[PDB]
């Protein structure tokens, strides 16, 4: 098939610009150019790009400098038609941060951070983004007794709330996504899973503004189900944004192509993004494939493995949609109930009297004859597989 | 040290009741009389006792049958001064819950579950308890096309609601607890960890009725950190029951006795708890023991291992006691910046305006210098460990 | 494409027959008659079904009552065409293995299961079955201090010495065939992977009559490569039988059907197994499918699933057959220098001396520009996945 | 509690040395100069010192800079008394071994890896080092398709061969250990558990000079027993060298202190190495730490975390050696039957026929009697962790 720009297909500088250094060895790649990058994505099908800011900006670069870079980053884009649909900033690297950005134990760290995200807010409604990324990749620990997590939650929770001041007041109008990471680099991530992250954004001031940002292989990092926590996020309608690769389970982090690692999961995933009710996508954001080119790779494996993440989404597309459409698939689905669930447990205008007053639920129940029926989900099971083989 | 009423230890019926026929065996323990078990606990030092509808009363029995054994059952009660502070229904045993209680695909399920859940209710009511516990075992999937996660959440909701309104319109004043856990006997459950089911309680109709009861092996089974999602769980409010128990790691659910599994967490949890802010601990409702007598005893091993969990709680609590007293690790502490994490970020009255005006905290921020300085965690985590090996 | 007694597809009476009772709850399909089974598989294609002793006679049948099921077993066999290729002794079930079968501490039980054993052997020698699987699941502890482990394989090892004392003696001509499984049921299992029973195994006074029977899902439940620990026993010759069935990670054991949990490793699988090198398997022992049809299905369910294992195998082996074949594959492979590694590293009659004179393998290598060429092996990788998708 | 030379300690320059540079962010500490890691090692106790080529000469310097470092960390081993007990070649991180060493694809590859050990035991045998340590890091790969096992395996054997031939033609006495690692950096390295080493080391040319060095993370980075695989390297006498650290399951490697990840299993561990057979230990060679001080401490925490790995080491000795001095665990042990596993199952010139004549084997065996006893392993393993506390 052929990625169109209303397929959404975005990708992080630092993702294709991954120079391959890794906890054991140097780097395999030069340092890709971002003008190139912007020209290259745009050539592979990508409607969008994204960075930390410093992705784009070296790390302490003069105000000349970095505005030198800004323009003609702007111009890369005014000449390929990309957008830059979210920005995020960089609290992990330099060593300042070794302890975290907004829960160093470390005030003075606290109050750079946000200097720090204030500035790439800036940057990121000047080039017309829409949401603001951010990972505590730095916030946790490695022993129980080093962080006060309540104490943390709090700071988490006090430098969010002065962003969605800011924001609001400069009329920036970005929404912000939480990306939750079990641990890798620290040992413990603080707001670990989706879970977590979801709950947390909750007690902030102006929560209407912040949703959550989560990734493939960070939820299998913990062996979690992916596609069944996106479809909670979805339920409470806080899928502000999503990051697409594979992993191979509880491990480092691998940052694979998307559909990679845990294939079966990456079809429920794209089923569930696509196959939403009205036939329409139930997500409608970015789909935003934060992974890395394999460290054996050189320039053209990188273009190539750039390229596998789309044709992997839009191959799982269309058998999703083939799978839906199909007959035998539909019997299978009635016969498992599947639609059944979403018909409420009580009759209209009954409450807890008119169920307790039902003989049939309780005293007349022939729970036995009920528990001998079996709902053929290794049927259903076997006709999705089928179709994602492509043999039906 | 021996366990006074106070410390409110309490164990369920089907823990020191479990006859050991696991997934590959039969049982290797006889069954267990309610009575002698409120006995033997009272004996150890137990303040309360907790049970499943059908740990006390087999299923299907009829009225009389059932009548008899609860006035037996409030007898022993009474004799011993053993308190049900908490009651949980059993919606996962009987075939007929095969595909979970309150959002099996089947709508007569559902309305089964609810009705046994009312029951159960109305019997803790009477015997006193305060805390209703809600493990939803069943609900989940092995295969993701077989159960829609949407239409599950609004099933398990609309359950909830109705209990929640039932309970109140009674007078019963009970809280509600739901016990996450990531899977079995289901592939995946639903709401896998303390977060996702914190995220879910904020969306009921009376989320200040209704909280969480996290266990230690169902964090760990995840490879989760268990101190951190408590310490997160009670900044939330959300910790009205705690489940403790043992676990190595990811696989089949353990239940080992607490603190056999990871002692260092075991360690840091009850330095949590009663460590609490000033002086007093973080938490009050029971320390409740979900755990399992190992199969390879007999009845004298069954209570060698109820004796165990408290022993394991009073020798921890004494260790981090001593180490929170000990003018090493305050210094070690004050090094290491913890309590620095407790001040806020802003000064007060100070806004971003203020902030973007502060050069100290970016301009004139000198980085490099600040990323050099050590934090002294490991010093602090060694005294840690050499509080708990007694060897301080 | 339909089975073929060619095939090989074997199935263990448990599977079909298990009754779905698990850790949390009761049986949800009643028992399976062994001469049905026999029948219903032969239907399916099976060429073979397997036993361990209890699954056909009762624990404790007389002689007579004993005498009368073997002898309609092998009327069934007899009128179907089925042979039994494997069988397998029940060293786990009954309360008197809950320490342990060959490695119990209590002398008794050791001598016990031995016979019993003993007994299965000559059954199985009967029936003409070639190998003897030993799966030693209460073999381990849930205690460090409990079990002595050298003990523990001195103990493990007489045991087998004299089960090929016996068979050699009597001209049984069996193999034997360990399997190796890391926990569940009990805390750690001795043996835990398909390493630790091949190194085992070579210890034994007769080496070449043992070997491993590995379990697709019990390697995964360490997060260990399948496929490639399956290369290692075929490196090491030690492949005598293979049980397939699915898994995902680290949990409790599933046992799925095979390809239903890690896919992308199933079809990997498939191709080393079958594009060996002649033309031919590499392996050409059972395809035994060594599953469970989920607690939610009923006996239309059971069928369903046994089938659905032969499809899942037919249609990887398919893709596997067409990936190799394809011309785009050669020069990927060829780009990525995998026929390469199968070259000497070292020139025929060249030893240290004259590597040692060659310059150019240290002295005068350039390892800075082969560093810099990449290996292709992410576009390999996709032709892979595009191959299983039926997409080319 | 003090180390001595006869505690045989040993560090390799790349822990203490480790600037901290992680996949995620820039090193916070400045690089250790040998001379002076040699003569802060000796002061805290250490015995002796290890290194990777590359750690101690810079990839790359002429002869004359390798010379003069050579003779001044010469002179520091001199002066202090420190050994080199063993060395190690890094294989890993220039971009050149991106697909491994001895299996990389490329042969020039394998060629120059070949050389570059031969090097590196030039340099070992002229400090006295007794023991090379292999550790294929790259040997692996991140896809199932690109990498040939079975010629990998080939390629892996060829290389080891050559260099046993060189050792003993050239007379060095060395030994060689394997260091298996399940995953890290590669998507899964061959030979990932002491299981599959050993059974590898079992097909060399000269298998009696070749043994593994397993890693305590490396084998909990799969969920693994480490104390349960030592035993069986142990009854194998494979065990040649040890490196102790610090993990919490399934996750990037830590590499944190000994003892400060699962502390229970490091207990289990000194008792297994000290308390051998006839009071002396059981392992003989280095006790090396292999781990890294946080990226969180600066200098002052790097001798700290020296240190904590030796006090963690002693502390744990101290307490094993209580324990098993107990005459209340001796009580226990019996009871458990423990040393019952040492007595063969069968009698002095007992064999097949003699045991199936003895009717108390089978005929006559009450299995349901003996089913029914307990081992008491709970109270055993609670006295196990009550001398750890040192609360006995």
């Amino acid at each position: 098939v052929q990625a169109t720009r209303e397929d959404k297909f975005s990708f992080g500088l630092w993702t294709v610009g991954w120079q391959a250094r890794d906890a054991f060895g140097d780097a395999t790649r030069t340092a890709l150019d971002p003008v190139e990058a912007v020209h290259k994505l745009a050539e592979i099908g990508a409607y969008g790009i994204t960075f930390h800011d410093d992705d784009l900006v070296p790390f302490g670069s003069d105000a000349q400098t970095r505005d030198g870079i800004i323009a003609g980053f702007k111009k890369a884009l005014d000449e390929t038609g990309l957008i830059v649909p979210m920005v995020t900033t960089n609290l992990f690297t330099h060593p300042v941060f070794k302890d975290g950005g907004f829960t160093s134990n470390d005030r003075s760290v606290r109050r750079y951070a946000i200097r720090k995200v204030l500035r790439q807010m800036d940057l990121g409604a000047e080039l017309g983004a829409k949401t603001l990324v951010l990972w505590g990749g730095r916030e946790g620990a490695e022993y129980d007794s080093a962080k006060d997590v309540s104490a943390a939650l709090d700071r988490y929770r006090e430098a969010l709330n002065l962003l969605a001041q800011y924001s609001e007041d400069r009329g920036y109008g970005l929404r912000f996504a939480i990306q939750p990471k079990p641990n890798e680099p620290r040992g413990d991530i603080l707001l670990p899973t989706a879970g977590h992250a979801i709950a947390f954004v909750q007690e902030l001031e102006r929560p209407e503004l912040f949703g959550i940002n989560p990734e493939t292989g960070h939820e299998q990092m913990s062996n979690l189900n992916f596609t069944q926590g996106i479809a909670q996020a979805l339920w409470h309608k806080k899928l502000f944004h999503i990051d697409l690769n594979g992993q191979h389970g509880p491990k480092f982090d691998q940052d694979l192509v998307f559909g990679h690692g845990d294939l079966l999961n990456a079809f429920s995933l794209v089923d569930l993004l696509e196959n939403g009710p009205d036939g329409a996508p139930a997500y409608d954001g970015p789909r935003h494939f934060d992974y890395k080119p394999s460290r054996t790779e050189d320039y053209d494996g990188v273009w190539e493995s750039a390229k596998a993440n789309i044709r992997m989404y839009l191959l799982l597309k269309e058998r999703a949609k083939a799978f839906r459409a199909d007959p035998e698939v539909q019997e299978a689905l009635a016969a498992s109930k599947v639609a059944e669930l979403k018909t409420p447990t009580l009759n209209p205008g009954e409450g807890y009297a008119e169920l307790l007053a039902d003989r049939s639920a309780f005293e007349d129940y022939d729970a036995d004859a009920v528990g001998a029926k079996g709902f053929g989900f290794v049927k259903l099971n076997q006709l999705a597989i089928e179709h994602l083989l492509g043999a039906r």
